[PDB]
């Protein structure tokens, strides 16, 4: 499917160039960063939808995410699902596991408070993820069943909100250096 979103958002920190590329494709080199989250995607999420994304360059040295984003709003939930990372696996509050796509998650919650939220300014949320057990490889053709990962959330009562943001295939890092170039569809 053709992505209409494009989420390029920096807390200012370090250098992030961060490239919109025809269709679905964007890069990113990123160097001595603090925050930063850019991706590809649709401007409405759905709990419906099937993501695929090939990322042909994964290559963080440091702290960075591989992973399907997005938000709800009513209420806040800024949510995950982490097919890759850099240096550190994100864990929080073990809920129990589920297999998605050929893979095994684990899934967490985690609370941020007073953090920057998708309506800018600070406020405290939840958010809730999916984290593979074991990095999935990267330079082939992956699917994100997202579906497989709301009914296995909804067991364990996380619920997403009403309100439906937008829904991304991202890279995001923290304090970190690293480049990235994702398709996605």
């Amino acid at each position: 499917a053709s992505t209409d979103y494009w989420q390029n958002w920096t807390d200012g920190g370090g250098i992030v160039n961060a490239v919109n590329g025809s269709g679905g494709n964007y890069s990113v080199n990123w160097s001595n960063t603090g925050n930063f989250v850019v991706g590809k995607g649709w401007t409405t999420g759905s709990p419906f939808r099937t993501i695929n994304y090939n990322a042909g360059v994964w290559a963080p040295n440091g702290n960075g995410y591989l992973t399907l984003y997005g938000w709800t709003r009513s209420p806040l939930i800024e949510y995950y699902v982490v097919d890759s990372w850099g240096t550190y696996r994100p864990t929080g509050t073990y809920k129990g596991t589920v297999k998605c796509d050929g893979g095994t998650y684990d899934i967490y919650t985690t609370t941020r408070y007073n953090a920057p939220s998708i309506d800018g300014d600070r406020t405290t949320f939840t958010q809730y993820w999916s984290v593979r057990q074991s990095k999935r490889p990267t330079g082939s053709n992956a699917t994100i069943t997202f579906t497989c990962h709301v009914n296995a959330w909804k067991s364990h009562g996380m619920n997403l909100g009403s309100n439906w943001a937008y829904q991304v295939m991202a890279t995001e890092g923290y304090q970190s250096s690293g480049s990235s170039n994702v398709t996605v569809w």
